[PDB]
Parts: C-alpha cells; structure tokens; sequence
C-alpha cells in the first residue's frame, strides 16, 4: 500500500456486571503485523468517506497535555496508549447499557499528513468455519459498521496552531451526543461546523447575484454552476476549495469571490466539506408540512409551478402522469 | 428454542478460475450440532420478514420428483443433499462472476410446519480475535446479508395440491433476476404474484363503496379502515386474511366482502402478504415526472389541495413552513 503505521497498540474494556468496565491493559504495543494493515488501511478509507466534526482543544485539554508530551518523545506509546485508553472508561462507564469491546490506537502516516487514529469496535461474533464440517463459534470486529472513531490530524496540529480542525471525529447519525461522548473525552470545542459553512455559503452567492443585479438565466446558472462544482467535489472524497469556487465564478463581478468574502469579512475558511441538503437548494427544492411534501428542480420557477406569495399559494400544471394515473382513480370513479 | 432440526447437510462451491465451481459434496451430513441451532435459527427470522415469491413445481420439474421420492424414505437426505448440490453449480456456473460459498441444507420443523431451507452464504473474510493480542485473519458467514436463500413449504405441498404458495423464494431488490436464477432451479411457474393481490384489493373496495353509494367521509374510512388492518399486519410478520377483513369490514354492503368477491368470482385467495407500495394509494399519496415528486395525505382532498382534471391543474394553499422558509429566499431578495 501507500500508508506506513508508526506505532500501534491494542487494549479491551469488557463488562462483568454493568458499569464494571475492566481494562485489559496490553504488556506491550501491539507489533505493526501484516494483519494490522489491511485491517487499519480499511479504518482509514472508512472514515474518509464519512461526514466528520471539527474543533480545537482547550487551553485545559486533560488530553492535549498528555500527548503534547508524548509527541515531545517522553512517554511511551504504550504508555500513552495506557493511559489513554484507563480515562476512557472513565467517559464511558457512565453509559450503563454499554458493551465491552477493544480500543485500537494506530499511529500511521499518509501522504505527507501523519495521523493517530482511535478506534473502539463493537466486538461480534458469528461462526467460524474451519475445513471440514466442524462449525465453531469465532469472534471477529466491527469494520463495516463502527460509528465510535476519531483520529487527529497530527502534523497541521503541530504546525498550525489556531486551526480548528486538528480534532475530528464523527458525529451520531440520529442523535449529536457521541459529538458530546467524544468532546468531553478530549476537551474540544466545536470549532468548524459543517454546516455552518455551506448554510454560509449561499447568503453570499444571493449578495454576489444582487451585487452584479442579474436575471433568472444569469443567477440561476450562477447557482447551478455552484452545484456542478461542489456535487463533483461530493462525490471524490474532496472538499471545497475556496480559491477553486472562486475561479469558476471570477469575472461575475470584476472582484473575485474570495476577495469579496474577506473585505466583507465573512468567515468562511480556505476549504469545507459539502453539505448536500444545504446545497440542493441551489437547483432543488422540498418541504414539510401536514404530511404533505414536495421536491423538484428549481428551473420549474415561472414554467410549470407558481406561487403567489400573499395568499401562500401553491400552482402546477401537468402533474407527473405517475401521480396523474393515481389521480383518475378517486375522482373518475368517484360519484 | 421452538423449532427442531429434522437434518442438516453443508457443502462447499468454490471457483479456481471462472467456471472452475469445483464441487466440495460432504463425506457425511453434518449433524445436528449445537452451533447449528442459533445458525439456521436466524435464518429463519430472516426470511420470515423478507419479502418472498410464489408458485407451484412443474410437471417436469426435475427436481420435484428427486424430491417427490425422498420424501418417501428412497433417497438419502446426505444423497439427495448431495444430488441437489451438483445441479446447484451447473445452474451458477451459467454466471462467471461467481463467488465461492457454502451450501446449507436445514430440514426442520417448527410450529405445525415442516420445512426445508436451502441457504448459499457469501463467505466474507474478517479478522478474528483470539486472546493476547495475536490477530488472526478468519472466515465467518454472510448472515445478515444473504440474500440467495430459498424455504419449501413441505407440509402444505404434500397436503394441498394445488396450492400455489408452497414454493417461496427471495426476489432481488433491485433486478427480478435471483427469481429466475431461482425458478430454473426448481421448474416452477410464477402463480401467486404479492403485488397482483394488493393490486387486486383496491379494484374490490372501489367497486364496493360504489355499490353501497356512499360519499366522502363514508368512503375514505373504508380506505382508512382498510389501511389501519393491513399495516398492523405489515408491522407484525402475519398475512392479511381475506375474513378477517371482511368482518372489520361487512355490515357496510349487507353482504360480506369474500362473498363480494367469490360470487363476481374475483381470483384473490384466502390470504396474502401486503405490499406497502401499493397500500398506501388508500391514504396516502406520490407522483414521479419532470423531477417533481409528491406525497401527501390523501384527506387534504377538497380542504388544502385541489385538482381541476380537465386542464391537470394542481392548487394548493399553505405551503410548509419548512418549504415555505425556502421560497422567501428566491423571490423576496430576487428583482
């Protein structure tokens, strides 16, 4: 592969009761084997896919202190990775419905970028087979499906100093609390929201269309390009640009776009991930109300769907003959 | 548990180059193990919720009459495990881009019935976890996600002959190809159709609510009354029985609804599962055309969103707040 893992090492919490969370300390760092590697290369890959959060630690970072030693060649991995993985339980034994399983802490490096990736996986079971017909009982680990992960971006932490990203983790796909599980466990605050960004992202592209004071063909492609650029982006595992946005987009308004960004100040940085249900609504539409919802391409403005906005008023012509085959059913038969 | 494992037998498939599916035919049936138990436990659970097909065999089929003489106590359960298993592979070896993978054969009883499961599982690969740190690469079973799978009804295809129902299989979700990967298998014909059912139900209910005369409100609530039964079923892993809905149902035409249906004769059997696509169109509501996609509650008829079919006209008046909030955007700050 084109990854190397500097150290790694490997320890399990189990429950006896309910909060008796016992440690299994490892006597030593587990050694870089060949089955660690496709193991933490398929980590890696995973996690780059998901959606993510970001922050920056705290001046009182009961973690931050620990490491920003650690990194300084004084305590050991193993003894970083010990203590580590003792003030974990400590964060998660106040969760009283909470499995055992093994936490896995693999340094590494990759593409200039050397990271340190923590990894608690729900620990399955399953049958093994072995050769012949003798069906035993084996475990094996949640690498499809474990949503309790983090991995600090090691190099532009040490470099970067008032970056608010160093500090990544996943966030709950119903609730925002293993946010709260791992922010706690490090001492981190929210810093760069995801959302934040791209919700911040339109209510400049509207001041940059109302700044040219252009028609529907103009703004809307305007938007529509915004889309084309940032869905691309969405689907190669690569962020938004800033400066990249603003070529596509320069010689709009004479100024470029990052410039009228910065001296109006607003506080977007170089780069974002996309978040795609903020930014449909450059060219898609939906909503929710009284059961009832809708969804479509904004080009409809004016063509098929209208709306008159005192009375909040909703008009279609030509309803979709999918819909238009249910709709001869309750009416035509129907006296 | 609640179920008892009559037989079971286990072979292997696996593939040295395309169409090299050697054959791995088991020295003895496995026997009836404990590890089993939990195994085809699951399985069970597991297609008991998925949604199935139906039909009856052939008067060719050729593996019936293989069947037709093992359930007389001629053939070897190990023999005809054996016999079924080589005709497996020259019907997947038709596919080049085959796995390899297990064959299960479980032959059990449980609850009145007697059945047998006929179960390929894709043989994944993870790393398993002995003890101290020594990460091991293991072999476990495709489990949750095994989607080659079929069940013979045993005790109502050697009770009821002309039942059509007594042969069930998996579809694939998204082509119709694993029913015919499936039905080659066997030689049997496509009778009992899910969707040719619920399809068959409204086209009773409107013919009967247009018997009775009845409006609105009396109308809808048959729909409704109709839709509360059919989800609860959807919901607990039962059939909807045609009796049970009638008497939820009869006092509305002074005749019953079977009757209703078996005196103008209409082909829809005793039960059958319901296929929520087409369960809804009672209550609820969805069009696909030109992008623009719909859904709403079907009591919005007359009171929020209006229909003029002359000119396929669709008003609407409230939009959601949700939506709402977006269309602020594109007008307000838009001249």
């Amino acid at each position: 592969m084109s990854l190397d893992i500097n150290q790694i090492a490997l320890h399990q919490l189990i429950k006896r009761d309910e909060q008796n969370l016992e440690l299994v300390l490892r006597d030593s760092l587990l050694e870089p084997t060949e089955t660690v590697v496709e193991m933490v290369a398929e980590l890696h890959r995973v996690y780059s896919a998901k959606n993510k959060a970001y922050g920056l630690f705290s001046e009182e970072s009961e973690l931050a202190q620990t490491l920003r030693l650690q990194r300084q060649g004084e305590e050991d991995f193993l003894a970083f990775s010990r203590a580590a993985t003792g003030r974990l339980r400590d964060e998660l034994a106040k969760y009283p419905f909470a499995d055992g399983g093994f936490v896995l802490f693999c340094h590494y490096r990759y593409l200039a970028v050397e990271y340190l990736l923590v990894a608690v996986l729900s620990n399955l079971s399953s049958m093994r087979v072995n050769e012949n017909l003798d069906i035993n009982p084996t475990h094996y680990l949640d690498i499809n499906h474990a949503d309790i992960v983090a991995r600090i971006d090691l190099t532009e932490w040490e470099t970067n100093p008032e970056s608010t990203r160093y500090l990544t983790f996943l966030k709950g796909r119903v609730g925002r609390k293993v946010a709260d599980f791992f922010m706690d466990f490090l001492g981190a605050s929210e810093g760069l929201n995801a959302k934040a960004q791209n919700r911040g992202l339109l209510q400049a592209v509207d001041d940059f269309t109302a700044e040219a004071q252009l028609d529907k063909a103009e703004r809307q492609n305007v938007r529509q390009q915004v889309y084309s650029y940032c869905n691309e982006q969405l689907q190669a595992g690569e962020e938004i640009e800033l400066k990249s946005l603003s070529k596509e987009l320069a010689g709009v308004s004479e100024v470029s776009f990052t410039e009228f960004a910065a001296e109006k100040g607003y506080e977007l940085e170089e780069s974002f991930p996309a978040d795609r249900s903020t930014l449909r609504q450059l060219t898609k539409f939906a909503g929710s109300g009284g059961g009832l919802t809708i969804n479509f391409d904004a080009m409809l403005l004016g063509e098929r769907i209208f709306w008159d906005p005192a009375t909040d008023t909703l008009t279609i012509k030509g309803t979709p003959p999918n819909l238009r085959d249910q709709l001869q059913r309750r009416t035509s038969g129907g006296n």
